[PDB]
């Protein structure tokens, strides 16, 4: 009938912690790349994209992926480093991924 807008998510945030060891993460998008809806959706837009990390990609899809399989905790299979992490940890203009789009 008529198009609605969506508020913003929160409670968690399934992402690779930047720091850890740049090859370490990267095992993530090598691997979640193998499930299909990985590579190629983590094409970056400009908003934080630069600097771009390395697992980077991974951290895209880990919107989408997460929800899935079926939007839960366990949805997060890529590595030790992509996980559920404390409370929204966007500071500011640097949004991360909750799920939704």
């Amino acid at each position: 009938a008529t198009p609605t807008p969506t508020p913003k998510a929160a409670g968690s945030w399934c992402v690779p912690k930047p720091g850890v060891s740049d090859d370490q993460l990267t095992g993530n998008i090598n691997y979640a790349c193998s499930q299909g809806i990985d590579c190629g959706p983590i094409q970056p837009g400009g908003a934080c994209f630069e600097p771009n990390t390395v697992k980077a990609h991974a951290a895209y899809v880990m919107n989408l992926y997460y929800q899935h399989a079926g939007r839960n905790s366990w949805n997060c299979d890529f590595s030790q480093t992509a996980t559920l992490t404390n409370t929204n940890p966007s500071y500011g203009a640097c949004n991360f991924p909750s799920g939704s789009n």
